């Protein structure tokens, strides 16, 4: 196979309700000021992606273009983005020189996991002989509607006939009754939940790229006893089950990279030792039947074969994993991560969680800069937000939340819907 | 590189007002029966796809699955058709084993080239020894809204802060704006239009399959004597340039298209000189800038690069063309499209059509069956249709349609938007 390396990228801040960079009512710049448009942020990560990678100037040498983006059509009145991220490199400069013009591009979708199915298509190009040199960008604008509004527009990656019905917020309803099955089963609890939602927000704290940068929250706050972390669900069966620290978070944002084949590499005038780069030893993707769930609850299968066949194209196992990026939409979906990743055996997430193996300090960080719960969750630009921050870290751009030992593998796990599409990448430091 | 084999495909019935498949308050089965819904669709899509290409009770020798769709999201409040591709072979038959589980599957889109761009990511994945057999599906429904209001949700693929308030149809209207345009610079007339039309019924009344089979339209008619061929844009400056019957049809269906490379043929126990293949020569995507229009609007730039790049890569030239699919979105683009595609010269589609050398017994017939006038515009479907199309001549299978003489090469052109994304294809017949 032709081999595949991330040369480098850019994640936005992510941005909404509860952070200093979002334009409410809150906000000095009200009235004055928007937030940006979907448009405006998938001109500042195309850009941004490009500056960060080296090619400022020669963008001409970018061959193809992939846009990761789930729900544009609804929120912002608009698709075709492959043309969208053509006209983003020089947007608002009318007439301006396009070295992007006429290259192919295109938009994927997989619910959240539209960023991870980007990179997968892009890394098909490379190795199809197609392309030399990939732009994937993911992004995603949710805060034009209320959270409720929104909640209608995410559900169009549930089996929407079948199971919009459940509740207004489909999704946290599908979680929260992942989780009734889980706590019947003694499978993890909703203590073990809120502590994954304590490391989130602490390490949160340590991201001014996070959405939740600002806010505080102690395992007591997100473990229920703060009354204004209320269960919000309607539906009386699952309502129980979910607090609104448990969620991930209605954000805006882009995240990009650019990958390369070895001829890639040589054009821009690069080694494969270059310490720059990350290697992305394999990629894989799994998806399950929309129209069917399986009973068990506490398995997220679709998730669990992604994972399986990247570490086993890598030739690899989980312990061998230095860091690892994965889909917290909710808390809950982080624990059965941990376990469709491999990370931990079945049932034994919870002694992950109570023994501190995945904060920052423990033997297999995860979501170093906060997760879908603090860094936020940019429906589209999560996947490649994933590959990024594992990327970062390798290359020691973490800063206040640089792992002290830089990893050697990493790992990442995206997915769309519940557990019926999935993305697993295996990275390798160089 | 890895050859590229087209081994099957399937069409449902395009549908939709007109169309005696289609149940409105007339129909006997009013009340009674309902039209498809877009899982249905997709699984009778997905099921005879498989059929027509002798995979039925082996689709676990598929490798993976894109589906093209545009406006699911909208139209059924459905996006994720990864996995709803995934439970369509089976779709309503619970708890039956599904050799589709567990494999990568995507949707992609770029307005109404999501089919053409479904088969450019099927074509990378075989290149790129990531599959040896793809399928590649494209859906659509559009009947579940006004016209008034599809034409909203069409609008998804237009810069739409700019253009949206240019008409509530803002794609006939800027379609018409084109046809002011050429008609101030007589690159061709409304007459030149009608007689495309003229063509795409007859043509459309030799093909059951065509949403517009049953209706037919005189030159006469279709050049506007008839008053109830209305001129309906609310736009007073474009008003006047546009007919209903230069428009494309809104309507319901499928097209799927199974794609093989050498391992793959291998696999299904064929050789590579079947006579139920046609080879992809060459497919080429290229895409301009959403943001900006060139002020020509008598050359189709984008298409026309697309055009250049798949014939030449395929070394031929367009007057080695046997056969053609073009994008006939209006009468307008068909004109447009044979001058991107190199058929006819800057300015000269008057000739070729004024000559009836696009007719089915023209030197260069397109759009056979009733382009996308008569057989009609899923907008997904539309790129696959156009690929199984041109296979279905190649292979004598076009019944009324039928060219005389078996065509050896043939051409597609599919495009997203005004011009915006296009994709074309050079295929030879085995
Ligand atoms: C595979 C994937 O990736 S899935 C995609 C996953 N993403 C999601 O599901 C998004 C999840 N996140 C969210 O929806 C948001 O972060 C939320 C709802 C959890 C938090 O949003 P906020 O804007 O802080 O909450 P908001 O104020 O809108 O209120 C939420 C609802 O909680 C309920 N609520 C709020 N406050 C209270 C209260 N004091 N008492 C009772 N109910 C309350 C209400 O029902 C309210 O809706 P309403 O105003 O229509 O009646
Ligand atoms: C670029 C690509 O390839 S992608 C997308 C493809 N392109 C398109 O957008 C085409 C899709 N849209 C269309 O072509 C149009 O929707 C049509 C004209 C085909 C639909 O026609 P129909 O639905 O059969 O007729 P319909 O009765 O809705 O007429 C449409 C409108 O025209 C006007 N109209 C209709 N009938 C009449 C009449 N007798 N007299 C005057 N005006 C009329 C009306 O404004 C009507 O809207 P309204 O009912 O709110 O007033």
């Amino acid at each position: 196979a032709s081999r595949v390396f991330i040369v480098g990228g850019h994640i936005t801040p992510f941005v909404g309700k509860g952070s200093p960079l979002f334009i409410d009512k809150k906000h000095p710049d009200f009235g004055k000021k928007k937030n940006m448009t979907l448009e405006e942020i998938l001109a500042t990560t195309v850009q941004g992606t490009m500056e960060h990678s080296g090619l400022s100037g020669r963008e001409g040498i970018v061959d193809q273009v992939v846009v990761g983006n789930f729900l544009g059509e609804l929120f912002s009145s608009q698709g075709h983005l492959g043309p969208a991220a053509i006209g983003s490199l020089t947007y608002g400069q009318a007439g301006s020189k396009n070295p992007l013009m006429y290259k192919p591009a295109m938009r994927v979708e997989g619910a959240a996991a539209s960023g991870g199915l980007a990179v997968i298509s892009a890394m098909n190009a490379l190795k199809s002989g197609s392309a030399d040199i990939t732009l994937a960008v993911g992004v995603e604008v949710q805060t034009t509607a209320s959270a409720r509004v929104g909640g209608d527009y995410l559900a169009r990656a549930a089996d929407y006939q079948r199971q919009r019905q459940l509740d207004d917020f489909t999704f946290p309803c599908l979680f929260a009754k992942r989780m009734k099955y889980i706590a019947e089963h003694n499978h993890f609890t909703m203590e073990d939940t809120a502590r994954v939602a304590a490391k989130a927000y602490a390490n949160g704290n340590k991201n001014p790229l996070a959405h939740m940068h600002t806010r505080k929250l102690t395992f007591e706050q997100c473990n229920g006893e703060d009354p204004s972390n209320v269960k919000f669900l309607g539906n009386e069966t699952y309502k129980e089950y979910l607090r609104m620290t448990d969620c991930s978070q209605v954000s805006d944002g882009g995240a990009g990279v650019v990958l390369a084949n070895e001829e890639g590499l040589r054009k821009m005038g690069l080694s494969p030792n270059d310490s720059r780069l990350v290697e992305i030893k394999s990629i894989a993707c799994a998806v399950s039947n929309l129209y069917e769930d399986p009973d068990d609850a506490c398995c997220m299968f679709t998730s669990r074969q992604a994972a399986q066949k990247a570490l086993s194209m890598a030739n690899i196992k989980p312990s061998d994993l230095n860091v690892a990026e994965v889909h917290d939409c909710f808390t809950i979906a982080e624990m059965l991560m941990y376990e469709a990743l491999g990370i931990a055996e079945y049932g034994h997430a919870k002694d992950l969680i109570r023994n501190g193996d995945t904060t920052l300090e423990g033997r297999i960080p995860v979501n170093t800069g906060g997760g879908l719960l603090s860094f936020g969750h940019p429906v589209g630009a999560t996947g490649i937000k994933q590959i990024m921050e594992v990327y970062r870290q390798m290359k020691g751009q973490c800063e206040a939340y640089q792992m002290k030992k830089i990893p050697a593998l990493g790992a990442t796990l995206n997915m769309g819907g519940d557990d019926k599409t999935a993305v697993s990448a295996v990275l390798q430091n160089i």
